[PDB]
């Protein structure tokens, strides 16, 4: 029942869906009023409905993000494994510790993006740009750039 609870909110536009974040506390996660229906969001939004507030690190494993504009948003100590961000902006958005594990971010705009602690580990980012790298290493900015990253 609660994968119908998931698909309703998906179906309301983004202030609806800003209300019922509201109503259940999840508030913190305006970026939710933004992810397209399909059945990879479904699921994702089914974890935020079972038991909310009992998850604040923000789990994004396996969503489709691509083509969002996410200017800004705090995702510090979120799992974005496997998760679809082709062509989304992410300018200045807080990603510490943000697991990007065999995730898609080719094309993507993490320019002005905090990336300490991040985690890169099979991560498709051919012209992701990543404007400075901050936060990141050099063994990190190293491997990066040759698996197709950009650096302004």
């Amino acid at each position: 029942d609660i994968r119908s609870q998931s698909i309703h909110f998906l179906e309301q536009s983004p202030s609806e869906r800003l209300q019922i974040l509201q109503e259940l506390g999840l508030g913190r996660f305006k970026f939710l009023s933004k992810i397209r229906l399909n059945d990879s969001n479904v699921d994702c939004v089914i974890r935020f409905f079972q038991n909310p507030g009992q998850m604040k690190f923000p789990n994004l494993s396996g969503a489709d993000l691509s083509e969002l504009n996410l200017d800004e948003v705090s995702l510090i100590r979120g799992n974005l494994s496997e998760a679809n961000l082709q062509g989304s902006s992410l300018l200045n958005a807080d990603l510490i510790f943000v697991n990007f594990t065999k995730a898609d971010l080719r094309k993507a705009d993490l320019r002005g993006a905090t990336l300490n602690g991040t985690v890169w580990l099979d991560t498709l980012v051919d012209e992701c740009q990543l404007g400075i790298g901050n936060g990141l290493t050099k063994q990190q900015r190293k491997d990066l750039q040759l698996r197709g990253a950009e650096f302004n």
